[PDB]
Order: C-alpha cells, then sequence, then structure tokens
C-alpha cells in the first residue's frame, strides 16, 4: 500500500500528521544509545503499531512484548479514524538494555489523524471489486473502471445535470488547517480541456458555484466551508481529437506549511481520473425517437409521407428552419445521463442547437486546417471481424481515390472520427458516383434472424436478372416510368428496350463491379457472409463519366424501425403493379419489414436510441 | 484471405487483372440459361480453380468433374505467378443440361496476373514468422512486428543510412501499365511527419533520389523504371508528441483507368506501417562511450580529473565551445542503426550538432507554448513495480509543488517525454532545494548483486550517525574543511560544533524528511526495497529557506562504469584521512566501485551505450 516516513528524535518530541489508513514508517534521525539491546513501542488507543523486517512483507502487532533490537526491523503506525483534536494521540519508542531498568532513551511522536480523499463515481457497479482500484488509472473493458465526463459543446443556468461530481473529504481538527492547506490542481494541458466549479453555498443559487479550475487556473487552495466535505462539479470542454486522448486528471495535495523558516512540503496526494465520453454514431438499425425534416416548402407530399411513416413507427416528428448532409446526429453517454450530440460542418456562425433540435442536445464542430457532406459518413450495426469485436459498429467513410485532386472528408474530420476510438472507420469507394454518398448504394435494415440485420446493396445485376425473368415470362414490353403522371421529360421505356441497350447494360456492369469492390470490403471489415446481404435491383445511368440512378434509388431509404420509407421506383407495370416494388417487397417483407414507397423524383435525419452496449465496456 | 469479385458475361468475353495469390470470385452478371442443371469450369495451366459453398469455409478443385448447378456455390480463381503477356490465361464456365450435348451457354474470362507488393523491413527476424501478419498494423511486444523509422532532426548527402527502405514489386506485362497505374500515397497527417524519395537512377547520384512524398505531396504515380521493383527511402521528420502517436502509413493502389466513358476503379491495395523510434534516456548505470565537457577556462584541475577518470573507464573525452543543464543525450534505435540524439532547450539559433557533438548525432527541440534545466530530468535503471515491467527504466521529473507560481519543466517537454511512452515518468519533490536538480539528492551506481544497481540518496541522518559515532570514539574535535587551502570566509568547524548547532541539526532533519518523501515515492514507483538503497552522509544549510550543500554534495557524482568522480567533501580529518571519504569508500568499494574524490569547492554530460533491451519488444 502507501507508506510515508516520519522521523523522530531521542532528544525532543515530534508532532506529525498521518492520513487515515496510510502506513507511517517511524524511525529515529540519529543512532540508538550505546548499549541498546532491546526496544518497546506503545501507542494510545486507536493507534495501530506493527513491526516488519524491512526485507519481508507482512506485519504483526508490536505493542505486546519487548523486542530484540535489530536495525533492519521497521515500525509501522496506522490510524484509521480522524483525530478530534491536534496531537490527541501519540507513540513512544523506548530503547532498553538488560543492565538498567529505565530506558536508555526514548522517542515520542504526537499524531494528528485526518481523513482526506478525492473521489468520483468510478462506475464500479459490478466491474472491478472496489478498493483494489488504482485511482491514477482509467481502465477500458467489462472489468474496468473510471469516471466519465460529458461534453455538450465543443467549438474547435442549470447545466449542472450534465457535469460530473467530484467530492473532497477533509475530516480532521480544524486547527490543523491553520498551518496545512489543501490544493486542488490539474495540468495546464488538462486545464484547457475542462473546468471545475466549487459550490460555496446553498444548492439553489447560480453564482455560488465559483469557477476554481479552468484555462489559466491550474491550482486552487480549497477552503473548508461545508464541514467534512467539499463538492466540485467538473465540466468537459473538448471532445477527443488528434491531440487529446480523452483523459483528464485532478489531484488534491495536503501541504505542510507550518515551518516558517523552511519551505512547504507535501504529506499526501489523491487523484481522480476522468475519461471524456466519445461521440458515437447510430446506425439505421437502432430504434428511432424523433425524425427531423428540415428544408422543404410546397412539398406537403414529402412531409405527409414522413409523418405517416413516423406515426406508424411510433416516434415523434419535428420540423426545423441540409440536416443530413451538413449535420450528423450522434450521442454521448455517461452512467448518469445520455445526451444526443450533433456534429456540424456547413460546407458560418454559432448554431442554436438547443432550440432547433432540442433542449437536451449537444454540439460539436471542427474547422478545417486550410467535409463535403455527411452523406460520405455512415455506420454499421455491431459486428465481429478478424477476431476483433466491434460492439458499436464501424464508421463507414466514402472517400476519394488515391491521386485525386479533390477531397470529400477533410483530415480534421477523419482525425476526430478515429479519435473517438469506439467505431473504427472503414474506407469505401464512392468516386464512381456523381454525388458520392454511401447511402446511394448501401443500407442496413433490421432482421429477426442471422446477425439481427441485413446489409442492402444496390445491384444492377439483380435488376438484370429480374428483367430477364420478366422477359422470359412474356412481359418484355412492360414499360418503366408508366406510373409517372405524364410529364414532358418522362419517356417510358420497356424491359426489352432496357435489356437491348448495349451501352446502358455495359455501364451497369461497370457499376456492379464498382459496388462489388465495396461488397468485398464490407464482407471483410464487417465480418459478413453472403446470407447477410440482399441485392436490391437498381439500375444506373451516366451523368457523364459518373453514375446516377436510372430510376429512383431504392436503397436510399428511410429506416424507422421495421417501417421503411423507400423511393418510388416507377418500374415496369405488370398486371397493374410495379414489378420493382414487388421484388423489393418479396425481399424485405419476409424479414417482418413494412415497405412504404414514397413518390421521389430536402433533408431527413433521425435521432435514435443509443446502443444497449455501454461504450466503456469496449476494449479498443 | 483477400477476395475480389470479377463478373463475366454469357454474351461476350471478359478481360481482367488478378494479383498473384489473391482469390478472385467469378460469377456472371445476369441469370443462367433456362434449363441449366449442371456446370463445368476449365482453366489454362497456372490458373487454379476451386469451388466452395458460400456459407462454408474451405475449397476444393473444381476443374475435374461436372457439377450440379447450385447458385450458392462460389467459383474461386487463383494465379500464383505473374503473366508474361496480356490476357495470356483464361477460364471458361460452361452451363449444361442433360438434354443437349453442347453447353446451353458459357462465359470466358481472360486473365492477366501481376505480382504487386509494398514491403518494408518488418523486423520479423523471429517472434512471428509472418503468416498471420496484418501489414496494416504495428504490434508492440516480444511477439510483434512493424517497420521502424528513425528521426535525426526535429525542430518543432548520404543520409540514406538513417532512412528506411521500402520496396515496391510490380511484376507483370508492361502493356498492362499503359492502362493501369500504381499510386503510392499517404495521409496528409502522415505526409507532414515523413518524406519519401524514389530512386530514379544509379545508386551513386544524389539528385536521382527524387522527392516523391512530402508535405503537400500526398500521392505519387509510380513509373516502372527499374524493371520489376522500385526502391523508396523514407525519412522521418517528427518525433512522437502530444499530437502524434508515432505511426506512419504508406499505401500503394493499382487503379484501372482503361475503361473509357467510365471512371477509374481500384483493383488492389497494399500497405506498409512504420513506427517512429522514440527518444530514450540513458541512466548512469549504462556503460559510457564519450564524456563531453563544455564550458570552463582556467580550471585545468577539472579537465584533468575528468580526463583521468575517462582514461580509467576507457571512454573518450571531448571538449566543445551548459551541456548537462540545457542538453540531454538520449538515443533512437532501429535494427539497422542506433543514433545518439541530443534534446536541446536553451533556457536561440540552429545549433550545429554534427560538429560539436559528432557526425552520428541527432537533434530535437521544443519551443514553449507561451524546462528550467535538464537537471530536473533523470532516468532510472530497468525496474519492475506494481506488476508492471519498465525494461528501459522510468524518467524522473523534479517539478514544483502544486499551487506554486513557477514551473521547472514546461508542459511541452512533459508532453514529449510522455509521448515517447517507453520510460513512463515519475514526479519528484525538489522545491525544498535552492537549485532543485534531481542529482542533488539522488544517484544510481552499478552493483554486482541485487537488482544490478544501487540507488544512492543524500542523507543528513546518515551523517548524523557517522558524526555521533566519531564523537563517541573521541574524535569530536576533528575539524571539517581542514583540507581547504585557507581561503577567506572558509572557517573550519568541528564535529562537536556541528552536532551542537541546534538550528543546523533541525534544518537537516527537515531536509531528511524532504528526501524521505522522495525515498518512498521511488521505492513505490521503481519497486525498490531498503537493500537497494544506500544513504550517503550529506549535510545541508539554508540559503534563505532553501537547501544547499553544507559540504560539497557527495551524491552529485560522475558515474563512468565502475569509476566514480565524487566531489571532494573536505570532511573531518581523523588519523590524517577524511572520515566522509572513508565512509563513502566503505559504502561503495564493496560493490566493486572505484572512488575518485575531485576538488569541486562547468558542465559534464556522458554519451552511453544503449539498453540491451530493444524498445520495440516493450509493451507500454
Amino acid at each position: 500500500s502507501l507508506q510515508r516516513i516520519v522521523r523522530v528524535s531521542l532528544e525532543h518530541p515530534t508532532s506529525a500528521v498521518c492520513v487515515a489508513g496510510v502506513e507511517t514508517l517511524v524511525d529515529i534521525y540519529g543512532s540508538v544509545p550505546e548499549g541498546t539491546e532491546m526496544f518497546e513501542v506503545y501507542g494510545t488507543p486507536g493507534v495501530d503499531i506493527y513491526i516488519s523486517p524491512n526485507m519481508e512483507r507482512g506485519r504483526e502487532r508490536a505493542d505486546t512484548r519487548r523486542w530484540r533490537f535489530d536495525a533492519t526491523l521497521e515500525i509501522i503506525v496506522v490510524m484509521n479514524s480522524p483525530s478530534n483534536d491536534l496531537n490527541d494521540s501519540h507513540v513512544q519508542i523506548s530503547y532498553h538494555s538488560s543492565h538498567e531498568p529505565l530506558p536508555l532513551a526514548y522517542a515520542v511522536l504526537y499524531l494528528t489523524c485526518v481523513d482526506i480523499s478525492l473521489d468520483c463515481d468510478l462506475n464500479c457497479e459490478g466491474r472491478q471489486d472496489r478498493n483494489f482500484v488504482d485511482k491514477r488509472q482509467w481502465v477500458w473493458g467489462p472489468s474496468g473502471y473510471g469516471g466519465i465526463l460529458l461534453v455538450n459543446c465543443d467549438r474547435d443556468l442549470q447545466d449542472l445535470e450534465d457535469m460530473s461530481v467530484m467530492v473532497l473529504r477533509t475530516q480532521g481538527p480544524a486547527a490543523l488547517f491553520d498551518d496545512h492547506k489543501l490544493v486542488l490542481h490539474t495540468s495546464s494541458y488538462d486545464a484547457k480541456r475542462a473546468q471545475v466549479f466549487h459550490i460555496c453555498g446553498p444548492e439553489d443559487v447560480c453564482e455560488a458555484y465559483r469557477h476554481v479550475l479552468g484555462q489559466d487556473k491550474v491550482s486552487y487552495e480549497v477552503p473548508r466551508l461545508h464541514g467534512d466535505e467539499e463538492r466540485f462539479f467538473v465540466e468537459g470542454l473538448s471532445f477527443p481529437d488528434a491531440g487529446f486522448t480523452g483523459l483528464i486528471s485532478f489531484h488534491v495535495t495536503l501541504l505542510d506549511d507550518s515551518n516558517e523558516d523552511f519551505s512547504a512540503s507535501p504529506i499526501f496526494t489523491d487523484t481522480v481520473v476522468f475519461r471524456v465520453a466519445p461521440w458515437i454514431m447510430t446506425p439505421s438499425t437502432l430504434p428511432p425517437l424523433e425524425v427531423y425534416v428540415c428544408r422543404v416548402r410546397n412539398n406537403t407530399c414529402f412531409v405527409d409521407a414522413v409523418a405517416e411513416l413516423a406515426r406508424k413507427a411510433g416516434c415523434k416528428l419535428t420540423i426545423c428552419p441540409w440536416i443530413q448532409d451538413e449535420m450528423e446526429l450522434g450521442y454521448v453517454q455517461a452512467p448518469h445521463k445520455t445526451l444526443p450530440v450533433v456534429f456540424d460542418s456547413p460546407r458560418l456562425q454559432d448554431f442554436p442547437y438547443k432550440r432547433i433540435l432540442g433542449p437536451d442536445f449537444g454540439y460539436v464542430t471542427r474547422e478545417p486546417r486550410d467535409l463535403d457532406s455527411f452523406g460520405n459518413l455512415e455506420v454499421s450495426p455491431p459486428v465481429v471481424a478478424n477476431g476483433k469485436e466491434y460492439p458499436l459498429g464501424r464508421i463507414l467513410i466514402g472517400g476519394n481515390l488515391p491521386g485525386s485532386s479533390g477531397r470529400r472528408v477533410t483530415q480534421v474530420v477523419r482525425d476526430f472520427l478515429h479519435a473517438q476510438k469506439v467505431q473504427p472507420p472503414v474506407e469505401l469507394f464512392v468516386d464512381w458516383l456523381a454525388v458520392g454518398h454511401v447511402d446511394e448504394f448501401l443500407s442496413f435494415v433490421p432482421a429477426p434472424d442471422g446477425k439481427g440485420f441485413r446489409m442492402l446493396l444496390a445491384s444492377p445485376g439483380a435488376c438484370f436478372k429480374l428483367f430477364q425473368e420478366k422477359q422470359k415470362c412474356g412481359h418484355g414490353r412492360a414499360l418503366l416510368f408508366q406510373g409517372v403522371v405524364d410529364d414532358e421529360q418522362v419517356k417510358t421505356i420497356s424491359i426489352n428496350q432496357v435489356l437491348s441497350n448495349k451501352d446502358l447494360i455495359n455501364y451497369n456492369k461497370f457499376v456492379q463491379s464498382c459496388i462489388d469492390w465495396n461488397r468485398e470490403v464490407l464482407k471483410r471489415e464487417l465480418g459478413l457472409a453472403e446470407c447477410d446481404i440482399i441485392d436490391i435491383p437498381q439500375l444506373f445511368k451516366t451523368e457523364r463519366k459518373k453514375a446516377t440512378a436510372f430510376f429512383p434509388d431504392l436503397v436510399n431509404m428511410l429506416v424507422l424501425g421495421k417501417h421503411l420509407g423507400i423511393p418510388k421506383p416507377f418500374g415496369p407495370i405488370i398486371n397493374g403493379c410495379c414489378c420493382l416494388e414487388e421484388k423489393v417487397r418479396s425481399l424485405l417483407e419476409p424479414l417482418g419489414l413494412h415497405c412504404t414507397f414514397i413518390d421521389d423524383f430536402a433533408g431527413t435525419n433521425v435521432c435514435r436510441k443509443p446502443f444497449s452496449f455501454k461504450w466503456w465496456n469496449m476494449v479498443p
């Protein structure tokens, strides 16, 4: 355990402070008297005294017999309860010889015990057998521990509910603190990443929580106002980034400043270590809570369809004065509160997130060092791949090909995503698309069996097979885009005409290969097999040299639990029904999913429930 | 292993590129002909063809029988040797029914095999015998792997010996590279931490190594000049710091840009991962190679004594136009070269290190964000503490007390030291000293037994005991400072007069307690027992509330192997001999150490051999 040396003198008594539970090694400054053969030790009640050979572990009570003198023996003193008054306990070491009855000499040590401890919620409910916890460490995993700090605003009232509580216990005689001081401190590095408010009055006044640790404040002398304990409120100010691993440490040090002719000296130090909760993305397989549609007027059809879908799913709907391309809705999590946090990047000014999104919403942003769209960013369901477990899924980044002059995801955003460390990113090939969003060829829907989900991929090959099957069944003259309402630039085309267009078929073969590259990347990096993948029939055309959807992109869907909002494809009408819609239904309805095809020919984002898996139980 | 999908067509042949050893999954775009019941696969010699159920692992040869058609079966194609000409191999898949003898249809795939690999020295002499080695990872420990990059200059010819070699093998038909391109690339983050030169000519010209990857250069199209392989030389530009963990990655990507009217697409990617070698401090227990004396004139005694000590130790001596307070001599290590590196902090201009220190010397510096002296920094021998092993020792940092207005070690230096990560630092209490250097109370000397060393601590208590013993033996009137040459303000003082000075004895008792704090810190953090510690008798006096040596500081010694240069203490002369020198000899000579007491009533730094333990085998 912890040990501290206190020296005593044969010539005069000594006074010292011992922290409750800390072992005090007591020894004299000079030499024992000549002729010393034996020694005895005594303590007042409440003072535990042990002896131990300095080369052996373990100890035994020392106050019950006369010992043979041996310089290699150590005298250990422990007090477990704080003193009521200064120097209310003492220890005496008496050195003896067999020739005279009185001690040759003796040393007296007066003792004042204080109980000093700096503690936070270590989140050790059932994780690491409390009291065998190194308070200087933060340990990941299902057998770890450590305090958690939430950051609800990072641009680089009664907000106390989001802060983390830090308690300083200072039991002891008040007069001691006339010559001893408690210093709460943190490094300047950590200081510019978090701040601390000390409550100096009732819990109802807003100006009683005084800012004691902050940017330039790296140390603070604690006044003992509220008797035996002082409460502090820690507020995180920065998410983990390329230069910040997320750990924040606070220390308290008891300093002996009684010697006016000497300098101050430390007697005891305690430490609390927080980890900033990372920003976590939510895949489309998590249950929805609120759907956000942002920028459309004169588009009551879209709003009404999204509202009907949300009512069928059971989640609320909110309209705000785009939200899916310049914003991503994640969350931060602590044992005491879960906060949704929006990551913003407007391809500006201070965004009012507490009113547009909600009162319990956080905000994080990153300015470039010199993102195109958050459609370049998705995240997978929980997966296992290459022996490594990813209980919060993996972020999916659609970047640009090596050697290209343009960049889709700036370096600062990639650094932020990797610094969250809980959703290790996977790079995808999207340069073949005209826009280049991951959702244009990829989607995740919940499923009752297998891995609990299916990965949907746009597939020109599946559409080839569907059209060949329909042609063999005598429906080759069925017309695509027949269900559209007679527009001047919407010309119908038959299954035969599509299958006979060599340029279109060859281009869709190329697009299928482009998607196959990502298919194998995802199978390797998400540990997926073919039975986890559903190929959605989807054709593409060339917005010259880049791909765009031939008919509305079926996989670019809105997933609200088991209810799907799917763009209406306007495919070939066979027996008065769209065979593309029928194929999608035959593929997805067996999974218990409900398909709603919405007429699509401006942005939608969903706030979802967090993962059931707690991020601090992960081992990255 | 790695798998890539290549689609074929029943209507026309397909041409594709396969990387040697990579599994190619072959499947058609559309549907098989109606009536398909069976299939066969054939390949030209050198093309391995297997089948595998897509839900099962493992494979078996597919070209020896007629199979029943089953859509869940996968056809796997492997080529292990590069092609000599384009499309020199092919595979045919024929679909059959039992009714007609000819295939209902067939698909032809022409194949060109290329062998592409980006490789570095993975330092896999043993520990792994690479067959499960992820080239995208750098693994610590005695069973790890990964490239190592050396940095010989960090301010934030034939330099090929310090660079790391990276080889790109590109075997294949030349005509393929008329439509396919090799792109060597790295992230901008890594780009501004390292550079890469491509050799584009003979190995004797200095302008043939063209700068191909650098600060703004994140991608480079590789020309195949030297036939089957190209050589690149990687030079690290930044040590690990608070914002750089030390990993540098390079990738090569083969891009298909043959398909006109389409966009380029990736076919293969390979990766090399380097770790920058950290800066490592050398404790005084490591063997010396060269002693550096810097700044003194008119003191031939100091230079002559250091030269005699170095001659007895066997190490060179060098004088240069301070070196221990503003510079620290560590080293960086790779399997191919070990470089001593100076960390500089001039309490200026570009310091010429290759001439003042030596040709094989590196340089590191850190500007403050707004250290007092490198005497605030020491390092321990290898230790084991709290179950954790520290095979390169632990750095010792003498900082200021919490709440003090001054700082001894700036935050940038602490961040650098912690970011090296291989010598986890320990904080020590030095504010009680007038100067505040760790060496004023601490030293490490080699020892033949125990842990292989002894930690020496200045100890007023040991001097108390020595003087009490000498007084009891009748030598109380022996005079300190009798060996002085009768200079002004240098008054002799007897053992009795020292022991009878209550203020001096009390102040040295306080100093002993200040040292005891560090004694317990070091015992805990270095896993030391009392048998590892030697208390050197040392008295202190007060420079106005701060400690300075009463007589010359014995523990502030120069350790050259088993030869010790110890400041001459000028202690009490008993029987014509200094009893302090005699006590130090009785303490240290049994360890096989040779004590030379040097008149010290100028800076000295030592360049030492590196640790025998290789840093990459550590698990931090």
